[PDB]
Parts: structure tokens; sequence; C-alpha cells
DNA sequence: GCGTACGTGCGTTTAAGCGGTGCTAGAGCTGCCTACGACCAATGGAGCGGCCTCGGCACCGGGATCCCCCAGCCGCCGGCAGCGCAGCGCCTGACGGG
């Protein structure tokens, strides 16, 4: 089997794979819906793009 | 120092407020079923570390503005001092009256 990054699978650049781990250790919740981080990383890329 | 407009007061008046219906919507809960996220074991390559070389920026030196300033300068005008004078009330003539 071959693996592909999730960021590409969303057509995104920011590290969905990394940021998902952050909420897991961030203790904001005990369980995270897998859909949430993909949404989250998308937001940041929009925000960062807006400023520069 | 000026002046208006907001405080005080009076006189309507009206919608808040009370007390009264009557309703069902929607929140609260339960039963029950599902899926989806955590967990585990593997895997490799994206990311992070370590070099390492050009040029974007720094810096300089010089020339180029360019606002900043202000006396020059005049126009203007009004005040002002002097001058000519307009009008009036008295002064004083012309002439009859006293």
């Amino acid at each position: 089997a071959k693996a592909k990054t999730r960021s590409s699978r969303a057509g995104l650049q920011f590290p969905v794979g990394r940021v998902h781990r952050l909420l897991r250790k961030g203790n904001y919740a005990e369980r995270v819906g897998a859909g949430a981080p993909v949404y989250l990383a998308a937001v940041l890329e929009y925000l960062t793009a807006e400023i520069l």
C-alpha cells in the first residue's frame, strides 16, 4: 500500500496531519471528529493568505 | 459678556400595567440503534538538521529638491492732521418805522 498526505487530499498546503495531533494533545476535548481539523487547517490558510 | 435652552412646573392623555383567559409549541426526556473515533502495529519521506554560496540591502557620497522662512514690496485703507468749505446764527446793512 502507498500513502498520500491528507493536505493534498484536501488540496491544501497547511499540515492537517500535524495540526490534528495538536488538538489531540491540547485537551480541548477527549474525542475529535475527523472532519474538524480538515476544516480548521483550511481556515488558517485563508487567514494567512489574507494578510501577506 | 451675551444668550439660549434646558431645568422646572403645569396640564392633558395614553399606553403601560394588572388581572384575567386559552392555547400548543417546543423543550425535556426516554428507547434504541449505528458509526466513527480511538487504538494498535508498520512504514517511509517530509520535515528538520546541517553547510554554504551570491546580491539585496546597507551604506556612502553626491547632487537634487523643497518646503520654510521673511524681508521686499506694494496695495489698500483707515486714521490722522491739515485744508477748503457749507451752513447757520448772529452780525449788521437798507430802508421805512419808532
